[PDB]
């Protein structure tokens, strides 16, 4: 049967979602029936067809009273703060594509399941109390159709996951700490000015500005055997898009540059297939801007000293986890 | 004698008045004696202390219970959305610097007024009910002793009227069009997202983005002379700070690059000296940058074809602003 | 019945000339037959594959031996700075489109023609001696089959000949100074460093530049009716491609933002389809990235204040100016 | 008792190495009496004067006749390809500031010595030949009179090895990897373009670029006990200046933040004073720049995991090193 899918908050994240899903040809048996957002549709429709760092939207989106039709298929669009107060019942919702940031406990998500809805799966790390978090390619098989309200991880735990799952089952991660160099966000600002953070609130497009992220450790809720192992921080840089996962880790034996390549080869061309590409050219962040890939592993940049090993990833950070939230969203209808 | 003044909103506007009135040595008779911002005091004096665009804080800023010291002066810090309820009467305050953005018009700002306070000056243009719009060193002596709420007009227009005022005494304005190359402000964005204005909602360091600016008209509000004559955009582009204004207007009579120049030397080394400058050397934006002056003409740009003259003047739109706040507090003040 | 054209000069005007022309799927009965370049043909064809302003080609490119295949075409690659030695002839070359920079006189262009080629189309702004300066779309009707030599005029000036041509016609244009506000280029710097001329030796990435340009001035060679009317130079900005031209001018009747949007319009709908567009969205210059036409007018800036109207255009001064060679060479070769 | 020092190659070091020497107010005994450059003397003062990254000189510089005046001292203006024709002997020139990068080996430098100079400090990593590698504050102690021919090292060896020596002492580094994030250069481009390395050909101002470093492998130069131990590359991110070390290593135990921390505040209040520095606020990089540091240690963004330790260090890549030119030169002319 087919998932009746609906985007709570067409911000960034939801908007690249949709344009995820008409891009790859709607391969996914999912209709998204409805988005709602506190903006103007006119004006989130302008921004669906042109977007900065990806691009014109190659299909056609109008405005149609309180629908956005997309390559045909009409999208009833809301505006509402409160999530518990939308029609999901009433649309026959399955799953709510939660990417508000502010409903990311399974409590204050349970307010789309309050509205009629099925299942939410929220974009981001959720709470302690959320029946499940997800990197697809990795532990999307723990999912049961008792699950209502799961977690996709975040953008840069889709990036490690599938870096580090392979080297643990074959080579052995003792600890490992990591950093990203990571595009600025739209939670910085353009010239100082206040902010929660005394360094985002400095200027993001003149200086590498370190930030806190949980995203090395939140590999332990994926992968429970490195519980604790993981850890980091990021710096942004001055780019819009496009990322890099920066880990170094303590192998539990001797290990080369070409096994540790070749054990991430096979998982590229195995059971990773799709979510971890295998990189051997002399290519830049900007040549991973619009790839699906949740982890583009760069084996030219790979080194070894003793038992310290490196590993590097690129990974779009929208458009990776846009075309995840698809794939987990298939995932857990098919849940059993 | 010296004037007792406090500052209503702590942004990048009211810290840069502030740093200006510190940075020129305290040249004014003034004294900032409280600030009034909801913001987290600490996270202020930090951002006193460093900017990106305009270095670093040449003094000291420290945080004492309900004061910020800057050089030793005691600075009460305050935090109240309603200026009715501000202590500026029992503060001896004479002029509130109005940097908020709320308070444009007369009616609004007037709370100072019922607060204790006994002038405003908007830090932006006002509403049609404010008593004066003043471009300091071209109408400061149409203020008067009555006037008790005024508005400091725009960094744009404070570029542009003294450019074009002695060209029009001496050669006559027709009419005019201009074109702002701007730098980008916080009222843009990153990455593109959510705007009420469809072009700012694109990211401002990857485009060149037009946008309305008010200035040509408003200079009709400081030279009535040329109401209506000029009209005009702006183009953000991505740098941080200082701006040019383009300017091309129609002579009333032939004239030549020589004479144009001739006109605006001998202005910027009379009565717009230290307002308008003059320059020669082959200089780039960034060299104005924290460069005091309203209007910094570049010569070396000048063309002329008959009655058509096209000159261009280089502005810090920050810090030429911030230092006419202060000229113009001393000159309501001397109004008789 | 097919033209054999190679390209002098490899780097961005003849790579995304050679891109052009495969990703309009090869529409001009035109085979690049042969690339010179200094450079090792393996960077070359690397360079082929990915570029950062313009993306990825979406086609295939290989280096076999002597030859780069680009979807399956078999191009000679050749590496001599003296174009008088290369085996033109040999090759039965028909037009040589000289990008390099180094031959923009008809006595040097003529070094191809000593090699055996029969005729050079130059990437630039020709010498006074070549046989035509051709904006497509505007003056290609002036070709003759006795022009050897020929210049394809500079980007900026395909971009304002499409623009004031139809204004002249309907209304009349006196005189004109027109600013184009330019991305920068190759010939900039990342960091301040030794250049000849002092303004382009300052960071392009953080400062507005002013530089000179004879675009404007030179339009009489492609409308005479205008030689001499026409002057303004450019400042470069902070953005990797994109320009606009910005025309102030001198109406010589009474007109409205209306009538010259309507003028403009016809000519986009009309003569100049194609060549000239015509855009009432709210858009920025990143939108027009990629697009190859030569003048992108923007009717939502248009500007009249009396007899002075201002008219702006945006222009990708890579994309619009590769397209419009292979235009003009088939236009050459098509002269009777 | 002075040391009379002249600089082969007036690009960006040499520039900055005489603007170091004078705005800290000719804190060594050095006397700059000539520079040897074959670009304009007029040229070279006017980048001296301004700069982008490095603000305005704040003091004099004009050109007289072949001599360059700097707050009043008149240096020796020269154009020579071959130093051994430079009259270094006539000049009494006790030590040849070497910053062109073609003579960085020992036989190849000698040619100043040939011209009668005494020494010659390379500004960058030596050939296999040189007589000395130093970082200054870590190693200058194995400098010998005998010594006439010395390389400096490079500025991301002078963050290193400051940062690991007393880690090294006193917890003991087993095998490490680094990543220097680092601001651009130009040997890099603004758009894609040749380029001798395929990375290094795309724009630097739009894409993080990895590239090769030999800082690892060359601290082993400057402290033997590491040789072969350590191991990385380099991220080249869109920032004109200041660049990052971040180094994961192996201890030879178990630590914990505070104690890696402690063990770095010793040393930058202790035997590395004023060359290696302890942070505990939250900065960016640009509030670094211009910090005449070698290292710049941010306690606050150190982790620690087992053995497994991170610590990062900013420094400004030009600023640093050349102020650590001057003081390897009086340590030179000290040497016994
Ligand atoms: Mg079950
Ligand atoms: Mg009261
Ligand atoms: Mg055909
Ligand atoms: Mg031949
Ligand atoms: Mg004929
Ligand atoms: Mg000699």
């Amino acid at each position: 049967m087919t998932i009746r899918v609906v985007i709570n908050g067409y911000g960034r994240i939801g908007r690249n979602i949709l344009r995820a899903h008409y891009e790859n040809g709607k391969k996914h048996d999912i209709e998204i029936v409805a988005i709602n957002d506190l903006g103007d549709p006119k004006t989130n429709a302008h921004l669906t067809r042109f977007d900065t760092a990806h691009g014109k939207f190659p299909g056609t989106v109008t405005v149609d009273g309180d629908y956005m039709v997309v390559n045909g298929d009409k999208i009833r669009v809301l505006a509402n703060r409160n999530p518990a107060e939308l029609p999901w019942g009433e649309l026959g919702v399955d799953v709510v594509l939660e990417c508000t940031g502010f409903f990311t406990s399974k409590e204050k998500a349970g307010a789309h399941l309050k509205g009629g809805a099925k299942k939410v799966i929220i974009s981001a790390p959720g709470g302690k109390d959320v029946d499940a978090t997800i990197v697809f390619g990795v532990n999307q098989n723990v999912l049961k159709a008792e699950h209502t309200v799961i977690s996709n991880a975040s953008c840069t735990t889709n990036c490690l996951a599938p870096l580090v799952k392979p080297l643990h089952d074959k080579l052995g991660v003792e600890t490992g700490l990591m950093t990203t160099v990571h595009a600025y966000t739209n939670d910085q600002v353009l010239t100082d000015v206040y902010h929660e953070d005394l360094r985002r609130a400095r200027s993001a497009t003149m200086s590498m500005i370190p930030t806190k992220t949980g995203a090395a450790a939140a590999v332990g809720l994926v992968l429970p055997e490195l519980n604790g192992k993981l850890d980091g921080f990021a710096i942004r840089v001055p780019t819009i898009n496009v990322s890099l996962v920066d880990l170094s880790f303590v192998a539990k034996r001797d290990t080369t540059v070409e096994e540790v390549n070749s054990i991430l080869q096979a998982a590229a061309e195995g059971e990773l297939k799709d979510i971890l590409t295998y990189n051997t050219e002399p290519l830049v962040s900007i040549d991973f801007n619009h790839n699906p890939a949740s982890s583009n592993f760069d084996a030219t940049l790979t080194k070894v000293s003793g038992k310290l090993v490196k590993v590097s990833s690129w990974y779009d950070n929208e458009w990776g986890f846009s075309n995840r939230m698809l794939d987990t969203t298939v995932a857990l209808m098919s849940a059993k």
